[PDB]
Order: structure tokens, then C-alpha cells, then sequence
């Protein structure tokens, strides 16, 4: 039973929003059905304070969060699992990214990026310096996703707050706890209430307000290709920093041992089927070239079945639910789908509601809707690709989208036609394409973003002006 | 009488756009009523052509382009006052700001800004590396106001070249014809022609397929707020990069001694009447406080009273014209207005079609149309302020727009404060707001821009996909 947090405040409304475990279909929560007045008053409150804090406040504020999470790991994973429905490991895991997002936001706020220029440089030139700084904005709004109910908020809040802005979050209604929940952990850890709210409710009643308010000087959002064009039309003039999905690659090729195979598969199996495959950046397609797929997929296989899908309140469960039951089915769907286009289901010891095991299908016909669309849970699909890069590469490619990708390969010069040509925002070598740091520039290209970087540094930058001055030199 | 330039071919039609000279309204040059087709054929062009120019192919061309520039300026700056309307002067120094915007683009082609990232940072560390680098669009759009028929141009133009892009520009039908000479330029330069096209047209034919080509990556406008609204709510899910007006006051401080008072003239007059008042950086609003107002006043009436006004095409001609008789029109209404509401006109030798004289204002009420409104004219209005910061400041941030600035003191407790209190992208101390180099960020906020900064080192970056790479270490 949880109320908004408008900058410090508890709000509440006579609607509510139910929010339910994906485990077993019950009510754990419920959240205000809050509406566009909500919104808008948090983006008043939001405009009209100017934060004060020094750098130093602000590393302390975040740092303090950062050990907050640690101290409250239990507590944070429990509701994230219990409005999500992926694993206590999966959950765990995610309060770790958490806390780097925050410990790193903390250390990067000694940072001062600021330039000199000198202008005595051409037949216009002049005896003086150009100096640049940075400052925050009015007001941000920030929309998130179900997939990581905390990590997502994180992202969002902590550059916000080492930047010195305010920020608005409106979570998605189906995971909105964690975030209420964030948001006392910040003012705890000291925060100054005016710099953060967060509002819940339906998308026809407050969604609108986040991204029309005339206090949003930007609006960043994470969530799906829809939503995302949508708000892209509707968010005239603000900034956006759009962040939709993936269909991330692994990519096996043939020069491979029968050991590195093996780590290719430890690599595909953990990349499908993390946090219940919900990553923009999950691998959600298998390329094996030919040559090596049937030494590769018995590997991914006897991986697979090794893991333990049930309840995720379980600490000895990997793989938990995913956001529901429809999902769920409509991933079973599209694998029923491949196979009757020629897929080999390898492995699929059967759905039970939200909970959908570890499918694997081999022989993925790479335009069937399983691989060519964006299939959001734990399926491992392989597709068998030609023993050539070139058309390899243009396979890679073919999809709508274009976030990140991974290549395992011992072949130096394959390994650098890969990063040239995969069009991509992150071309990940021996790793799956959901590696990176928190602090690393994060963010896709074609339907997977509007092209503008995410990550702590790169979110900082983005939450600013660039003022210049230029004095008498 | 000119066709447009598509990836290097003259393309004709048989409607046309009369391109007249301000000074006396007679038809100088033509150019095609081109249409959505003729967008639409230069960006498949542009989005199939893939420039492999190597980094000093590129420093060729641009800095060969630069040495064309300063070879022709007199023909070019010819197109221009015959175009456009202002003095010879004016355009000989417009021809100046595009060689320095092609030579330092042509510099800072030798430059990659990559970075290197460890990635053993935190408990979910790795030991690897994450590299960076860029990489082009498939097409750009540009889209160029009057103001500047070259340096716009230029200032869109070079980064692409430099970054490897292809470009479509649209300049306005106002003053298209500088464009296409660019164009010619750049062709003989060694430009590969795919990466350039010039097009033209009514707004109403051709606008729109600037705006919603399926190709574009990337719109970069320049232009009204009026246009510029439109083109963000019309351009969805395409970067954007929008340089609209200004309203930019040079602030008159207390402080100063009437030898200083002088210089402050010297940029208020300059500032005010160059390029005909015609610039987003313009001196709009001369912010004198009252304390130094008496004095102040009478060293701007004697300098303006110097400035010599009429034929363009006259070398010893300072002032030349605006774009046309109703924009002159409107200016001096606005003038009569403030002279209504209070003001004391103090030097006005009268309006003659196009041609305005540098009227100097005084006493400007600063609610009135002519300071409130951007006035894109050489207008010299002198507001007086209290003699008090916090109000002067105030004041200065009491419009729409937010671009650029000048503050004339020796206090520097008082410039700092200025510095980080005017709501602006850009303070210049002891100069024009209009003063920058070509590569330094330029951008406003509020009404003056969307938030993205400009100039030939911004726009390189904007202009490309940061990719980054990661390599087991």
C-alpha cells in the first residue's frame, strides 16, 4: 500500500492501481491511480526550486544511497521480485547495478569537464579565452520501464542529482514500488525532498502530463518502440533521450575451438536468460556459423537444461517469471511459430502461467517473428548462419534494431570487421552484448534509440547546458 | 538564373523563384520551384552513396574549399549583397567567418576524440576495455535561413564533410543563390558530389520533404521560432538540432568610467547595426543602468550618427539594407510604438523601403514590441535599467529567448555574477553577444534553441553514432 512521493510528501488518491506478483497472480501492492494534477504539481514544485547542493553534498547524498542499497539488499530485491517476478538471484544482482550506478554518479561528481578555448586562431582572431560550465535545467521527466523496477530509476535519478536538476519519475504501473521506495531511501539518505518525485498511475491520466508539462526541459525514457515514437511525436521541442529496445546478437564464429565453444555457450545461454531475458540488450538471437553449430548447439543445450526455473522467492531459483502471463504466452507463441517453419525445439519442458523455462530451438528461421521481431523472455534461439562474415554481418544487421551485439572469435581480423560493420551502439568482444559499466556511453541506434548516449557520464552531460563565457585575455 | 546542384547535377524545372535585391526590388537571379521529388531523389542519393574519404582527403577538400573562398570572396560576396541586401562590407566579412568555419573544420579533421574505458571498476568488474569511436549517418538536412545565404550554409555543411556524411541543404528561397554557388565550390574542390546536394523551393513544396524524409537522420535548422516549432513537431524520431532567434542584450554596469563608457558605445553600435542588425546574436537590447545612462547615451548617438547607410553595393557603405521593405517596415513601427509608450527617438534620418537607418532609441520602455519582440534590424535601443543586479538581471531574462550576451564592467565580482546568473548559452565580457570563434559551442536555451550545441567541433560530434567496442584485456 503505497502513495506517491511528491518532493517529500506522501500523496494520496481514492483510485488505486493494483500491482501484482507474476509468481501467482496475487495483489502485493497498490499504488495511487494518480492524475495529470499530480504530475503537475511535482513539476511546479520541481521548476521552482534551484538545488544549492556542492559537489560535495551531492557525492554524499549519492554515495549515502549507494550504501543504503547494500545495507537494505533483503528488503529492495524482495519487492522488486515480488512486483516483477524474476529470480531473488536476478533481483539481487540488479540492487548490485544499483549501487554502482549511484557509487559511481557519487565519484563523478568531483568532475569538472569544463573547456578552454583560445580565440587568437585565425584573421578574425582576438586576445581573449573562451571558457565553458554547465547547468542544470528546470525540470526533468523520467519514464521507466518494468524491466529493472530499481536499476532503470537509478539510472534516471542519480545523474539528476549529481547534476544538481530536479527530477519527475513516473514508473510503469505494473512495477511502481520499487521507485516509491528509492525515492525514501533518497530523502533519507539526505536528499533535498524539491529535487525528487515520483508519481504513479494510468497511462491515459498521467502519462500525457510527463511529457507536455511546460517545466520539462527533457524527457528520458526507457521502454518500447510504440510508446517511444509516440512520445518522440509528442514531446515537441524537449529534449528526449530515447531508449527502446534490442535484438541483440551473439555471434559464434568458425574459427572456435571445442573449449572456446564452450564459453560461447556459457555466454549465450547466461546472455538469453537473465533476468528472465527482460534486457533490451539480452541475446535474443544465436548467429552460430554453420561449420561449428553442431558442436556448438549440444553445448548451449546441456547448459540450458542445467537451470532451475520455478519460484523466484527461492534463492536457489535461477530463472523466475517473466512481467506476465501473456507474455509469456505470446513468446511460447512465436516458438511454436519457428518450429512449424522448420525450427528444432531442442528443450521445453513446458509453460506455466508468467513462467516460461528456458526454451531452446535450433535452426531459427532467421525471419520468422521469434528472431526478426523483439521477443522479450528467456528463449534460446539459435540461427544457423553461412560460414561468411560478409553475409553474416548483413544477417546481424537486418533487424529494426541496432543496440548492442556480442562476437566470440579468436580471429583478430574478424573481430575488427565486426565492430566496423555491425550497426550497432555496442559491439561487445567475448562477452554478451548486455556487458557494460554503469558509466560507459549506453545507448542504439535505428529503432532502438533516437541516438542520443545514456550511461552515468553521458546522462550527466545530457541533464545540462553548456553555458560559455569569454573574458579579456 | 541557376538550377539546383543534385549530387553535383544542374537540375531544372519549369516553374521558378525570382530572387530579388532588397535595394531596389528587381529581379537578380532565379532558381527552380523545386519539389518533394527532387528532395526525395537527393536523399537517396545521399543515403546510398557511403563516403570513404580518408581524414586528409577530407582536410583537402575543406581547406581547398577555405582557399576558393578567400581566392573568390569578392564574386561571392557580390551574390550575396545582391541577394540579401547588405553592405558589401557585411558579405566580405561573411566570406571571412565561412573561410574560417572550412579551415578549421579542415583542421580538426586530424583529430579523433575516442575514448578508452577499464572495465575492473566495481565488484562487477571485468578485466577488459571499452574503446569509442564515430561513425557517419546515412543522410543530413539542412535547412538555412537568410541571414547569413554562406556562413549558414558553411557552418551546416563542413562538419558533414568532415565527419564523412552526405548532406541535403535547403537554403531559403529568400537568398538560395549563395548556396548554390557553395555547392559549385565544393564540387571543384574535390567534394565527391553524392555528399552534397543544394535544393530549392516554396517552403510549401519542398519544406516538408525536408523535414520527413524517411533517409534523414539528422535535421539541423536554423531559422524563426515560428518554423522552427514546426519542424520539431513534424520531424519525429530524427535528431534535431534547431538554432532560432535571440534577444540579446549588451549590458551597460555602473562601474564604468566614461572612457570605458566610450568602448562600450564602440560594441553597443557595432553590435547592434552589423550584418543590418540581422543576426540571432544581435545586440536587441542595450541594458544601460541609470546611474551611467546620461553619459552612456550620448557616445552611442555620435557613433551611430557616423555609420554611413545606403547602396550595398557601394564599398565605402556600412550599413546596407534588410532582407526587405516590410521586415523595415515592421522595425520602424515598432520604434514609433516605443516612442508612444515613452521613448525618445533620438536619431532617425528616416526609412526608405528596405533601407533603415540606425535609429537610436532611447529610454525604451522594455514591455514595448521593439525590446519584448525580437527586432531583426539595426535598431539601437537603449533600455534603462536600475541600478541594481538583481533587477538588471532580471530584466535581462525576462524574454523568450536565451542565446548569447555582453556585459561591459571591470568589477569582477559583478561579471561573475552575471556570468552565472543570465540565462543563456553564451556571456561575453567586453564583447558583442555575437562574438565567438567558428568552433566553439554555440547554442541558446528557452526559445533560441532546442538545447544542442552548434559550431564546427559540436556540430562534428552531433553529426555522427558514437560506437563503442570492447575487447577481453
Amino acid at each position: 500500500h503505497e502513495p506517491m512521493r511528491i518532493a517529500g510528501r506522501l500523496v494520496d488518491t481514492d483510485d488505486r492501481v493494483e500491482v501484482r506478483y507474476p509468481w501467482n497472480d496475487t495483489v502485493v501492492g497498490t499504488v495511487p491511480a494518480g492524475r495529470a494534477e499530480h504530475a503537475r504539481e511535482a513539476f511546479a514544485i520541481a521548476a521552482a526550486y534551484q538545488p544549492k547542493l556542492t559537489r560535495y553534498e551531492r557525492q554524499k547524498i549519492l554515495l549515502a544511497t549507494a550504501e543504503a542499497l547494500a545495507a537494505r539488499k533483503e528488503e529492495i530485491s524482495d519487492v522488486i521480485t515480488l512486483e516483477l517476478g524474476i529470480s531473488k538471484a536476478d533481483s539481487l544482482y540488479e540492487v548490485g547495478r544499483a549501487f554502482d550506478v549511484f557509487t559511481l554518479a557519487g565519484q563523478m561528481c568531483i568532475r569538472d569537464d569544463g573547456e578552454i578555448f583560445s580565440c587568437d586562431l585565425t584573421p578574425h582572431g582576438k586576445a581573449r579565452k573562451i571558457f565553458t560550465m554547465r547547468e542544470p535545467l528546470t525540470a526533468i521527466s523520467a519514464i521507466t520501464p518494468f524491466n529493472h523496477p530499481l536499476n532503470m530509476v537509478a539510472h534516471k535519478v542519480a545523474p539528476a542529482i549529481a547534476t544538481n536538476n530536479c527530477v519527475v519519475v513516473k514508473p510503469t504501473e505494473l512495477t511502481p514500488m520499487t521507485a516509491l521506495l528509492l525515492a525514501d531511501i533518497l530523502y533519507e539518505a539526505g536528499l533535498p525532498p524539491e529535487m525528487l518525485s515520483v508519481v504513479t498511475g494510468w497511462p491515459a491520466d498521467i502519462g500525457m502530463e510527463m511529457i507536455t508539462n511546460p517545466h520539462v526541459d527533457l524527457v528520458t525514457f526507457t521502454g518500447s518502440v510504440p510508446v517511444g515514437k509516440l512520445i518522440a511525436a509528442n514531446a515537441h521541442y524537449k529534449r528526449q533521450v530515447l531508449e527502446l529496445g534490442g535484438n541483440d546478437p551473439l555471434i559464434i564464429l568458425n574459427d572456435l575451438s571445442d573449449d572456446d565453444l564452450a564459453r560461447a555457450a556459457d555466454l549465450a545461454v547466461a546472455g538469453a536468460t537473465k533476468n528472465s531475458g527482460q534486457r533490451c540488450t539480452a541475446v535474443k538471437r544465436i548467429l552460430c556459423q554453420e561449420s561449428v553449430a553442431d558442436r556448438f548447439v549440444p553445448l548451449v543445450l546441456e547448459r540450458a537444461k542445467r537451470l532451475r526455473f520455478g519460484d523466484p522467492m527461492d534463492r536457489s531459483t535461477d530463472l523466475g517469471t517473466v512481467i506476465h502471463e501473456k507474455a509469456a504466452a505470446l513468446f511460447e507463441e512465436r516458438v511454436m511459430r519457428a518450429a512449424e517453419e522448420g525450427a528444432d525445439i531442442l528443450y521445453h519442458p513446458g509453460r506455466s502461467g508468467a513462467l516460461l523455462p528456458p526454451i531452446v530451438v535450433d535452426r531459427v528461421p532467421h525471419q520468422s517473428d521469434l528472431v526478426l521481431e523483439e521477443t522479450f523472455g528467456p528463449i534460446i534461439p539459435i540461427v544457423r548462419v553461412p560460414d561468411d562474415d560478409d553475409a553474416t554481418i548483413t544477417l546481424s544487421n537486418s533487424t529494426a534494431f541496432g543496440l548492442s551485439s556480442g562476437v566470440c572469435t579468436n580471429d583478430y581480423r574478424r573481430m575488427q570487421k565486426y565492430i566496423a560493420g555491425l550497426k550497432v551502439g555496442t559491439v561487445n568482444i567475448w562477452e554478451v552484448p548486455g556487458y557494460r559499466i554503469e558509466m560507459s556511453p549506453f545507448g542504439g541506434i535505428k529503432d532502438s534509440g533516437n541516438g542520443y548516449k545514456e550511461g552515468v557520464i553521458e546522462a550527466m552531460k545530457s541533464f545540462t547546458n553548456v553555458k560559455t563565457f569569454s573574458l579579456p585575455w
